[PDB]
């Protein structure tokens, strides 16, 4: 049992483990676009001879509060063979990639978790919240205050340029935003066409400042699933939902969105936009505590304050926050706040309140005023959204 | 079609309309406890002769941010006969009760809505959020950080005094908290016993600083439903959930809680606490804008600011917020913020952000800095919860 | 945390823990009949003051192969409070009752398990198999060979004497048979009547040599559930099933029976008797290995053989089996067969083959001929059935 | 309406009737491999001109107790047109094939039945039992006694040689085992690949002494279906199940196995391996009573005995069984045992006990000692399994 960077000769064994581990994984052609994002030395394999474990990271760009874009190591393609469970393979692979990621100078790593109980112990905290809304569009009426009482129905492949430009504006202005490389647009637009005994055709609704990609469900022919709605203005968001609610042959429109989606408030009956599912989205491991805390912007409303933050096995820092900026310097002064690394990841994009984590003892301080100040400072003006799964 | 305060001779016709309108309504004995809370002139009936419409309010005490307790008119028992729809009965009954409530000096009215599209147009905004969590307790393990790694299993009727004292502490410290009168404790403890072909027996878990009332579901014998968990400390909340997760004969524990319930963070897998349902809880109509805005406490973190707020048909006010206090005085100066009355009710307990309502055009300003300041100021340190339905 | 025999003052706390632990437990009146079977010193309670754990045994008579009746300690009413999990309460209660049971001279203990993963580690093996058959009686035709091509439809309470006499003959001739005391007949016949919003009335089919007790399902009005069919002859079994298949208003007849129920072979289509559920029934802990192995009869077909059997922490014995009898004497000679105590319980009534347990390594020998001889000898001529849950 | 051996010109009409009769039947390419197993004169067709009935047999090799391999006529492709029901076509086709099978010298015929009420009257008895186990693998823990606390994840098409060799060892040592010809391995490995809008890819787990072929369900993405597990040793069976329980992305693993599968005993909770389905597997018609009874081996444990067996319209025989061998000679001496031919088929591989068939009057004797001796003698040391459907 050795742990190495894979050679081109390892990739067939990796694709077998992938096919057997990931139901969404069609075959090698799938991985081609994503592999362009994996740097030299971005991958590890465990050999027993055959591949019994693998893991890699991709080079991503993640938007954080203050419209700051961080280089981000996106962990993916993580699998242990069913023959080799409880042998410490995941721990050994995560330790090696984290060493490489930290040495390469990434301030943060990120992943999407297949289960919620695995990645906490390696320092990852859930940092965005997926919120599925299902609208019974047969009853949906727009409120007198709703704007637009400008959208075209189009084939996605015919308007690639406009989708790319709208998404680029959205990903730079929204925390959780990720740069989407041309190879991932190629993939996305390939999935837009109908598959024999698979998905139905995707259509687009296109506004100058937003787009919605949607397709009728395979089996439930009265359900339209919105795969992605990117709106740069409130006017575009409202205009796009007026068009979706105009899908008169549908009973129901579902979307995976974020907890602060204003959709319900656009309707005379807010209860029509039902939360049908909630789950952790992006997970974040802070690799360098001071680089990460200094990089993000903070709420201007909270006045200047100083404290001492200890991350369990991640350092102790003098943290001063004022005028929307943090300074985070080494100290041996007594800790006023303590938390595990994963908790910091959960606070970092504003998706979870320090007060909530404190009430579960995840965050530890003896100062309730300091807790209120942390809550306010780490809050994000622009609500955190989830870009695309990787 | 006349609209009057009911005489004792009207109540049999009101109980018939009630039985036909409310599936939860067993008979006159139900209403007895609640009727002790209805003041003289708290009720209206429409006669065609028989009762075709009714509505009333109860005298309540509602906790708002800053631990301030407001006298509150609780609208309830609202029904129009199925013979008399689209005759303006609800509008006429709500106009009359609102006149009486305002003249009596109540700063706020509140209700629980049977549908989400009715009460907005009469000035009520959804002000609390019901959040059902279902835990698959067979997988639930507590996180190493969770406290208490002190609770007794008891019969509710044998510990009335301790439940009453715990709830009284909780309702004074939590926004959304409602005073519970002795007659409603009588009702609650009567519903605790098993019913022939109805609910199963309720049990209690009792801690010095919290209690949980729960009962196995009628038909799903592997589901325990927590009807009410009131915890005054984080230690009590955690200790009570350790005991609920100890119900080894159950697969699932469900509770109707609030969006900031720390339960998920107590577990090694946060995904185990699944959101299975979300809905508006308490609705709030601000009756007197200046009395209500001056009564509640505000976030100390936001520095002093002044603006001019117009409520559509509710006045225009110079609003100055600093040191956690508001002053709200008449002005004819130009409005910087405009919103309908219902929107103010939705902001008032901190359950909805001004920014979210602004993005749906419900709240209207041309100043993004003022929006951030309103969001921060109206936010509640202690998360808003829902007391009990009325 | 003390462990004691309960006084009459402990029983209210035991009934609270019972109500909270067992959904089938109506109240103290339930336990009255069963409590007549609990000997002095048959019960233990753990006090923290309130009852946080309890367990007891009843005096039973269990039929084993060879029509031999053993005094049997029936463990029941076992519960640990949800407040007191992972404190070793079950282990401490089982250790104390086992000490008392062994000292009192019981050769075997027995229980029905609420979960399949608990009792193995205390030496209990599953010893009978519950097998639910559902017949689509609309297609059921009897085979030309089936007997009876003599039964009365009766009210159970009017023929108590005849049911008692038939059951007494059946329980003495069938391994798994249990003596049913008059107080359990009182209970059974009380459950025969309809309950408001509960079970429907039970009817009986009565033959001189068998009876079937059945009732239409609460909600599925086309399903008849046979709660108990006791047939002393093949003619009675066939005659009773002809009558059940005559329930022309039903679609389906279900029964919880044993794997060798001949019902399917009575039909022209054996597939009509569908196995819809299977589960462990009675569990058996052999308390005294030599007393138990010498008491039961063995297959006459297998010729005399001798071996040395070791039970893990239960002794090593020279075991000689011939002419349907075993002699089982102390030895320090080398073990030819080894197994944990629970495995012996699983073999004891003939429900599980030594060969099957050997293939999972539960039973360990290096002699395949000895395995075939054990399989044959422990096999039961009369198939093992399950009497009634306790 | 004539009954003939088909010419090559009949096969298009046979493929039409096949397509209309068998949902599993894709087209002529399906039948190609199976047709290599049909001897000259192995097929009959009824013509009205078009094909309204067909039936054929394949040359098979079936393993019976004692590791004896019998030439076996496998009936298959049996269909009557929906236009021609109740015209005696099936009876006429079965009479003709049985004449040919008996004259060709086959001692037994076998089939898989589409319904359970058809083939009894033509002398076929159900001889193996299909037993579906579904494991909730999220709770599955191996017992301390389980072996292996050696398997590779592989693509089936890349290890054909090893699967062929393992299966050949398994089919010779297991009653119910069938020789699998190269053309059926070609078919099997063709079905291993994914189909557009059909089955997902199959994977293999490969041990030196066993293999498991499995694939994720089409629609239930948390269910893995084991299509075939062939283990020549207990160590291989346990090692393969450790790997299947390592499919961490699955909730449930299902397999169609046999009633004596030791899997449940490998787990700390035997109840986790739930029986979700049971059905007759292989059916057997004894064509030559003396050839069949003399060919199979018998239990060595039962001492020498002699009896006289009558098969209804199948002869009367002096049957002497001792030292694991039978001698079966013509007699006119009085019958001590009588049964229809189908009953003998059901006894022949040890899947059904003589005592069980006797209790339904299918087997008739006045000697209970003779019944015990038949039960013991016909029992199979190695439990009967089902090879592959034909
Ligand atoms: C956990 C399930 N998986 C892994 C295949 C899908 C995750 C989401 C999708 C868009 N990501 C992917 C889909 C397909 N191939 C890929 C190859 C690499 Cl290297 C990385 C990510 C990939
Ligand atoms: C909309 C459905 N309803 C009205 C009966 C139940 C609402 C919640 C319950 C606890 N409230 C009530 C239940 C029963 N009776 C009552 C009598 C009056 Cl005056 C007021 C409230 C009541
Ligand atoms: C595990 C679920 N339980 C325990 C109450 C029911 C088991 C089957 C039933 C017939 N047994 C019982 C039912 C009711 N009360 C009883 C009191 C005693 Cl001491 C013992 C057994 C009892
Ligand atoms: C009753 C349903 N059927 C008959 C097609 C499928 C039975 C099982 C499968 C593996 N057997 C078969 C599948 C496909 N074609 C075949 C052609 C012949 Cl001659 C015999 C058997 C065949």
């Amino acid at each position: 049992v050795t742990l190495c960077s894979p050679t081109e000769d390892d990739w067939p064994g990796m694709f077998l483990l992938a096919a057997a581990s990931f139901t969404d994984f069609i075959g090698p052609e799938s991985a081609t676009a994503w592999r362009t994002l994996v740097p030299t030395d971005g991958a590890v394999v465990v050999r027993d001879s055959e591949v019994v474990g693998m893991a890699l990271y991709m080079d991503l760009r993640l938007t954080v509060p203050g419209e700051v874009v961080l280089p981000t190591a996106g962990l993916s393609f993580v699998a242990v063979a069913p023959t080799h469970r409880r042998r410490g393979l995941l721990r050994a692979m995560c330790a090696e990639l984290h060493r490489r990621i930290a040495d390469s100078g990434y301030p943060v790593a990120a992943l999407h978790a297949s289960e919620g109980g695995i990645y906490g112990r390696f320092g990852y905290g859930p940092a965005t919240t997926l919120h599925e809304l299902t609208v019974d569009r047969r009853f949906a009426r727009f409120h007198a205050d709703a704007p637009g009482g400008s959208v075209r129905l189009v084939r996605p492949t015919e308007h690639r340029g406009e989708f790319e430009a709208i998404y680029e504006r959205w990903r730079q202005q929204v925390p959780g935003g990720l740069l989407r490389p041309q190879v991932l647009w190629d993939e996305l637009l390939a999935e837009a066409k109908a598959a024999p005994g698979g998905d139905r055709e995707s259509f687009a609704l296109l506004h100058p400042d937003g787009y919605a990609l949607y397709r009728v469900d395979r089996t439930d022919l009265k359900l339209a699933r919105v795969s992605e709605l990117r709106a740069v203005t409130a006017d575009a968001h409202c205009a796009l939902w007026r068009a979706l609610i105009g899908l008169d042959s549908m009973e129901r429109i579902s979307i995976i969105t974020h907890p602060q989606d204003p959709l319900p408030h656009l309707l005379t009956d807010t209860r029509l936009a039902r939360t049908t599912w909630r789950q952790d989205g992006l997970w974040l491991r802070i690799m360098n505590v001071p680089a990460a805390l200094e990089a993000r912007g903070y709420a201007h409303e909270v006045g200047e304050f100083s404290t001492v933050l200890e991350v369990s096995d991640g350092g102790r820092f003098a943290l001063k926050i004022g005028d929307g900026r943090a300074r985070c310097t080494p100290t041996d002064a007594a800790a006023e706040i303590e938390m595990d690394r994963d908790v910091l990841g959960s606070l970092y994009l504003g998706a979870h309140r320090a007060s909530t984590l404190a009430a579960a003892n995840r965050l530890r301080t003896k100062d309730s005023q300091l807790l209120r100040r942390l809550d306010a400072a780490f809050a994000s003006d622009v609500p955190v959204q989830t870009a695309f799964e990787f």
